[PDB]
DNA sequence: TTGACTCTCTTAAGAGAGTCA
DNA sequence: TTGACTCTCTTAAGAGAGTCA
């Protein structure tokens, strides 16, 4: 809501709420050929999902708290960000899952980017595969890769140069 | 339906009317900081775009040809494949801009591959900076480099473990 | 047969808001 | 107040199809 301190109790509660979550193991591809391991904090599958937390989409979840006897709602991996700017040269801001597991809450798995810098992660080589992200990677994009082109660039005649 | 011989001839037709389209001359990066030059053949901005040509959106246009009195139409940068494979992996092929200008339609600076394969170029190093695509990028990605992250993982409390 | 417009849809990373009990 | 559902929307890489003269 409205105030600072508001906010600060929304954050800490949504905290305590998801630390309850099950911890989930995932070994996971750094690049380079190594393999590391993130703690997911996961949202159950079905309901009930947590105090102040219900479902809205097969994967998509809002987080609920009532302040000065209204509802205030937030996408659930909005929370930790409540206090950053919504927005980035003009482009709105998301919560980025840096371990690429939606059920995930961690919020040390979360980062607040543009869409782009957000979508961009699935194809990165990875924190030991050579990423560039300022806000690192924790793991190697699930589709990075040599991918699966069916077709490659081609002409019948000769009327195009590259 | 349409003969081989019938789409070779459309896929002629559709070569010889784009190599009449504005060639423009562009300098773009390779990766590993080199430069290079791309010579994309360019739709018009507004009609007339060429013969057999339509913009059905603000970056999407179609190809059309009437073959023994029945209307065929394609998406323009569809038609350098339409001898190809239309699915892969149980997913979609689509036109892939290896020179990310939309309005380019140099068949060599295109390629066949499913949606995320596409996307994923966005973010590509480059032929010169590591590219691992097996169908080689032109170019780096528009979008590669370290991003603009409003912030990154980060907790109040204790809660969490990563 | 052709040109120049019109409309809505797909995907997978993300969102906001309403209806009930 | 809290829970458990319902609906549609955004973006930027891509699509299909209708109307009229
Ligand atoms: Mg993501
Ligand atoms: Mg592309
Ligand atoms: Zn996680
Ligand atoms: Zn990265
Ligand atoms: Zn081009
Ligand atoms: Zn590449």
């Amino acid at each position: 809501a409205l105030t600072n301190a508001q906010i600060l109790a929304v954050i800490d509660s949504w905290e305590e709420t998801v630390g309850q979550f099950p911890v989930i193991t995932h070994h996971v591809p750094l690049g380079g050929g190594l393999q590391g391991t993130l703690h997911c904090y996961e949202i159950p599958l079905a309901a009930p999902y947590g105090v102040g937390f219900a479902k809205n989409g097969p994967t998509r979840w809002q987080y609920k708290r009532t302040i000065n006897q209204v509802v205030h709602r937030w996408g659930s991996h909005t929370v930790p960000f409540l206090l950053e700017p919504d927005n980035i040269n003009g482009k709105t801001c998301t919560a980025s899952h840096l371990c690429h597991n939606t059920r995930c809450h961690n919020p040390l798995h979360l980062c607040w980017e543009s869409l782009d810098d957000n979508k961009g992660r699935n194809w990165c080589p990875g924190p030991n595969g050579g990423c560039v992200h300022a806000v690192v990677c924790l793991r190697q994009g699930p589709l990075y890769g040599p991918g699966a082109t069916v077709a490659g660039p081609q002409q019948r005649g000769s009327h195009f140069v590259v």
